């Protein structure tokens, strides 16, 4: 029986979050195993694209989860609560690990993983749920932990976990609050929980750990919050989505109006159309991208009109969605397990690359992806 891989997100944790003396168990997994000073997300940073992204090694450019909320000609609308769109596969590219497991005769069982919802490439994986608010921690750690031990033909080559935790306490309150830290602490103390149970179970000696995060958080702090309007009127451009990654959609005949609006430097924002956006971020050539993108500066956020209005103008709070590069944005990637190198540490690099390591530790053939598969190979006990 092939080693088993288990995949764990903590949503919104930063890269420099494991050396604050708030992860004692995670903190120990990347002693005995492998730990990369970061892992930068990709554009942009936000939670479907980046956690799609992680699975099945494309950019959110190829993979079409373009944002967390979008517009398609004709599949209509798409954001996070909307069920009938999230659980559509025809919103999503490429292949997730969870496909390639089950297209081999193996078994994969996934705790809430953005697009697990669908049957993507027709392949739902065994074992998964629809994605609730304010699950209990035990609650999913229990699940999960059976999943490992499951035997027979029902046996589990992957089972993912995912928490959402330290990132809602991120944006309520920042990336520096106690309430953050605490997060971080609640989650770490669940991991430590799950592998205790793993090595009563006789599962953790088989089992290898990969632990990321989809990117980090920065400081909102008060007075960083304009609307969605202040870039382009209602009257010569839609706001598509609003945050830090700004998609407008000009009126008919409006192109002209809002590109002079909207076009170029800002405050704290700058605008591209989408074929001019920085090559960097890779980025802008999907469909379903809005006509003009702005990306808001580092520490900034533009709401929707109702939004900015009920935004109880008072204290600290923290965003993503900000250029990938930036520090505040870094991502975690630490790893440890039976298949893994041991007391050992990798440069930081792009989670396009993940999805390499996957696929040989899952024993599948690796689809065509955007990483390098030579990233990850130090991350190999041999
Ligand atoms: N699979 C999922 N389906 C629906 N919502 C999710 C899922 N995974 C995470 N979320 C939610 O999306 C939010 C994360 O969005 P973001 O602010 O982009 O990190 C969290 O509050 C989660 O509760
Ligand atoms: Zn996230
Ligand atoms: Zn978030």
């Amino acid at each position: 029986t092939p080693h088993a891989l288990l995949l764990i997100s903590i949503d919104g944790l930063r890269a420099d979050m494991l050396d604050r003396g708030i992860t004692p168990n995670l903190s120990h997994l990347a002693r005995e195993g492998v730990r990369a000073r970061w892992m930068a997300p990709s554009y942009p940073s936000l939670t479907f694209p980046n956690h799609y992204t992680l699975v099945t090694g494309l950019r959110p450019d190829h993979h079409g989860i373009v944002h967390n909320s979008m517009r398609d000609p004709t599949l209509g609308g798409f954001w996070l609560s909307k069920s009938e769109a999230v659980g559509d596969a025809r919103w999503w590219g490429g292949e997730p690990v969870w496909v390639g497991v089950e297209n081999t005769g193996q078994h994969a069982a996934t705790w809430s993983w953005p697009g697990s919802e669908a049957a993507i490439k027709g392949v739902r994986p065994s074992q998964w749920r629809h994605y609730q608010k304010g699950v209990r921690l035990d609650t999913r750690v229990d699940a999960v932990r059976g999943w490992l031990a499951t035997d027979g033909a029902q046996r589990n080559r992957l089972v993912t976990l995912y928490f959402e935790h330290v990132d809602e306490a991120g944006h309520d309150h920042g990336p520096e609050s106690r309430q953050y830290a605490d997060a971080v602490r609640a989650v770490d103390a669940a991991i430590g929980r799950l592998l205790a149970g793993m090595q009563r179970d006789g599962t953790r000696a088989r089992t290898n750990i990969i632990v990321v995060s989809d990117h980090g958080m920065a400081e909102v702090a008060p007075g960083h919050a304009i609307s969605v309007e202040d870039i382009a009127p209602p009257q010569i451009a839609t706001a598509i989505t609003d945050g830090q990654v700004i998609g407008f959609e000009p009126l008919p005949g409006q192109q002209a109006a809002a590109e002079a609006s909207v076009l170029g430097a800002h405050d704290h924002y700058d605008c591209w159309r989408k074929a001019e956006l920085p090559a960097r971020w890779q980025y802008g050539s999907h469909p379903r991208i809005p006509s003009l993108v702005c990306q808001m500066h580092e520490g900034w956020d533009a709401l929707f009109p109702d939004k900015l209005a009920k935004r109880a103008q008072r204290g600290t709070r923290g965003s993503h969605g900000y250029d990938p590069a930036l520090p505040s944005m870094r991502a975690v990637f630490l790893a440890q397990g039976p298949d893994l190198a041991q007391g050992k540490t990798l440069p930081g690099f792009d989670n396009v690359d993940v999805y390499a390591l996957m696929s040989r530790l899952l024993g599948i053939p690796a689809a065509p992806n955007d990483g390098n598969p030579a990233t990850l190979l130090p991350a190999l006990r041999m």
